[PDB]
């Protein structure tokens, strides 16, 4: 249970349907090509007509639960742009993503430990064009931020800011304050295309209402791969494109070394902030967001995916004066 991955397959969408092959079709576990020999198993495949209740329940909910026995924990949505990251993580009002979810669900299960002390403080920083800012502290605040190393080699953003938390409505304030500035782009594929990787983290710490548990919970909605012949990009949006598919490049190597056996953690911001999601003492799940019209960008992202099945994290609890 250190790390588990799962696809998430979504309906078509109206670019979709103007059209397209389905390529891909599956069962609970299994995705595989439809006139062809591929396929890929998982501990889940969620298909279409499944929401993201389901995907909360099912993947999220106990990473909230660990996180609150005092592991650290990250999910992490991977896929093509348009495949359904964001409304997977984020989603809307009319059907909350992730990130929403477990905040509601966080303040509604530490009500089951009345003998314990919480404090909870949120963080949210973006990562655009290998800069690094923070969305929460408004933009005349905002500038690029530096990674350290600590004195117990754990990476840290230096200066990005910690909001203490007191209500599900105080947390939801603050996504939506970073939202605003979070980069967004308008292309072919996606009207709405997140530009850059985002990271919502939670910092959960406890004690008895008589040592300190502490959690970081890191919520991650990553950039998709995407290609100029079918998002129509050209100057920023066309450079955005080129920064994303390099990073997306650089994530799926440090994946794939860890598989095999050093670890090139230091070539993107991505993977050196996330250094201890990727084989280090936390519980890692990835949501694989694919369309099943998609033959390349699919096949990219489920041996992504596959790949990432092997990684060896070694969770403990973390536990402090
Ligand atoms: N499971 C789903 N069910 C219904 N609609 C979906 C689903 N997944 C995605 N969509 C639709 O597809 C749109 C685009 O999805 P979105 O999550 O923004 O893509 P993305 O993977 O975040 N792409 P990008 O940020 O460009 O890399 C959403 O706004 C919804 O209309
Ligand atoms: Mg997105
Ligand atoms: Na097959
Ligand atoms: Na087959
Ligand atoms: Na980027």
């Amino acid at each position: 249970g250190a790390v588990a991955v799962c696809v998430r397959v979504r309906p078509l969408n109206s670019r979709e349907e103007s059209l397209a092959q389905v390529y891909w079709k599956t069962d609970n576990n299994v995705i595989y090509q439809v006139d062809g020999s591929k396929s890929f198993n998982f501990d889940r495949v969620f298909h279409g007509n499944e929401t993201t209740k389901n995907v909360y329940e099912e993947i999220a909910a106990p990473i909230i639960d660990s996180a609150i026995q005092g592991y650290n924990g990250t999910i992490f949505a991977y896929g093509q742009t348009a495949s359904g990251k964001t409304y997977t993580m984020m989603g809307s009002e009319d059907h909350l993503g992730v990130i929403p979810r477990a905040i509601h669900d966080i303040f509604q299960k530490i009500k089951k430990f009345p003998d314990r002390e919480f404090l909870l403080r949120v963080s949210y920083m973006e990562i655009y064009n290998e800069t690094i800012t923070d969305l929460l502290c408004g933009t005349q605040k905002m500038k690029p931020l530096i990674i350290r190393e600590d004195v117990n080699r754990n990476v840290y953003v230096a200066d990005l800011t910690e909001e203490v938390v007191y209500t599900s409505e105080m947390a939801l304030k603050w996504i939506t304050k970073g939202e605003k500035s979070r980069h967004y782009g308008e292309t072919k594929m996606n009207q709405r295309s997140s530009r850059s990787h985002t990271i919502f983290r939670m910092i959960l710490e406890s004690r008895e209402k008589g040592s300190v548990k502490v959690s970081h919970l890191n919520l991650v909605d990553l950039a998709g791969s995407e290609r100029a012949a079918q998002t129509g990009a050209a100057g920023v949006r066309l450079k955005e494109g080129c920064n994303i598919n390099r990073s997306l490049f650089i994530l799926g190597q440090v994946i794939k070394k860890l598989s095999d056996g050093f670890i090139n953690y230091r070539d993107s911001k991505l993977t050196r902030i996330l250094q201890n999601s990727l084989g280090g003492n936390p519980k890692t799940r990835i949501i694989c967001t694919i369309t099943p019209v998609s033959f390349d960008e699919t096949l990219t992202a489920l041996q992504f995916a596959s790949t990432a099945k092997y990684m060896k994290n070694t969770p403990y609890v973390n536990e402090v004066s």
